[PDB]
């Protein structure tokens, strides 16, 4: 059974830049309900497997992959995230960023660009590329997640979705993105990098 | 040149199903870029297609179709709202309804069902079908338009984008779907119907 | 495990309307193919679904639309077929036809539209939508079958991908689609229709 | 007004890589269909633009990327290919590839995954991306143009559509692309490359 990660700090840890009400929101009702759904999803699909249900299966991929994928997406969020962020990674990954994206401030503005593009609801991407063995930056729309949709292995992900900063920056995307940065949890961004050194 | 639409009432009338600060946002803020961008895309498309470049003509059509769409579904949207709205139909539009849908309180429900069912960004349409000659219900993801992409005529639109109803239902779309047939203008709904009577 | 059905005929059956040729290499060759990667497919799914490998599940389902959706579709299609088919169908499927688009001949116009304007792969379909209760034509891309897309139940189906036609009618799509009415098994057909319309 | 380019060779001159029947009517009926429909749209939106009928141009949209960008990727294609092509290329396209993607044998390896992986109708691409600085292989669905839709310069476009190759090597795509290698026009592809490095 799926379940709902413990946030590991306190709703209102990311204040000013996120406020407490988007957070206990995100957390406690948005990323829930997906888990729940994905739960739901996973055990219709088993019996549609079951009887080898092709039609079933095949209806059931939108339930499961918009729900799995808040799963995945929201999990990963979370530990990317800290009251403690900011500042730049260094060592391995802040080279790695560097050599593929120039500088550290390109790279910000290229994952901004990539956040700030997304039309409707979806997500910004800092990712590895196993094949090409260097990072890159995608875009995925509503919870379509990243390495299930593109292979890329999610190190860093920008939840573009209203619910997640339309209560406090409105319209302004980019004053949300503006005001992330401060709390990036570059730790487990380079932990996530260090995990595809292979 | 496009241009933004004024509202047909004030930003705080349709409280208390629809606040204030939701409608304020969403007429001057959300659908003011639309038309603004709007206007932009269609300045570079008059360029690239007098220069015959079909490459740029083909990389704006994410521009166009979201801008411009979102122009086309907020200004008929601010049409079927009115302080003086809720309630039901009368006449053809009402019988159609009843023949198509079976009752008004069936409609409801399946308009209902296609708004809350929308994954991501998108809008719940009540739209008219001239080729079958009768009404059908169509979901459109993100600002894709009604008409320009599946040919059905708009008659009643709901948007589900989070920047519609987060503020106040917060991630309770139901609530929300709950709370707008309190002030759907069924007289403007019933004016789009009678000009498709042919 | 999914297996390959014989076809109700012989390969050269259904001559002149489709060759032989293309009969012997749809059925044994791409629907075989079809079938051998969804059994393929499907067990990489019971792997992942029992390890609550999300990831690997959304990664697996454009195969298994892909090669499930092939196998349902081409299953249907060889059932909707008969060296002795031809005509129009009879009793409550033709009341509905003329009834849902006017005529028999208005409703190959709309059939042989939808099926003539798939761009790139695809199948055309007259379906019955149990909600409506009444028939509606449809197009699907590529193997994306009828009822897990959309929820429409398949009668008939055109199979437009160019391996159905291209040895015989070269690029006249139109050509394929005048000479398949000649082969319709609307037998089978109106099996369908009288199933869904208990 | 778009037309149809003459082919730089006779359509038996690739033989017997790809048979001049397969040449013969992929340029003079399929490519130049895609013209004339391109010519036809582009004047419609002429039309619906200079009116600021929006709804018309995003209703023309897939009509203008599948025709215009089939003539882009036609004309492209052709001179990707010819008679005295095959073998591998020099200089600095044959650094960046063996440099990008380890050596020519594995980037043969990776192209030709791409175009065999295409599900439904759709073409394969070696391109440049100016923003890494780097080549990138990327698969494109039906006509969609790959700087249209990517962004990233077409440097050699391989056509998987079925009647790309049906006729000749009916459902083994893996066959046709071995034998294409033979007819790459490196010295075409090489320009390309040094257009966008400049
Ligand atoms: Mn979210
Ligand atoms: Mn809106
Ligand atoms: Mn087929
Ligand atoms: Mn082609």
């Amino acid at each position: 059974k799926h379940s709902l990660p413990d946030l590991p700090y306190d709703y209102g840890a990311l204040e000013p830049h996120i406020n407490a009400q988007i957070m206990q929101l995100h957390h406690s009702k948005v990323h829930a309900a997906y888990v729940n759904n994905l739960n739901v999803t996973e055990e219709k699909y088993q019996e549609a497997l079951a009887k080898g249900d092709v039609t079933a299966q095949i209806a059931l991929q939108p339930a499961l992959k918009f729900n799995g994928g808040g799963h995945i997406n929201h999990s990963i969020f979370w530990t990317n995230l800290s009251p403690n962020g900011g500042g730049e990674p260094k060592g391995e990954l802040l080279e790695a960023i560097k050599r593929d994206f120039g500088s550290f401030d390109k790279f910000k503005e290229k994952l901004t660009a990539a956040s700030v593009g997304v039309q409707g609801s979806g997500w910004g991407w800092l990712g590895f590329n196993k094949e090409r063995g260097h990072l890159q930056i995608a875009a995925c729309p509503n919870q379509d997640p990243l390495q299930g949709t593109t292979g890329l292995i999610p190190l860093l992900g920008i939840d573009v979705w209203e619910h997640a900063y339309y209560l406090q920056y409105k319209n302004v995307r980019p004053d949300y993105l503006k005001a992330i940065w401060n709390v990036i949890n570059w730790e487990n961004v380079t932990e996530r990098y260090m995990a595809c050194k292979k």
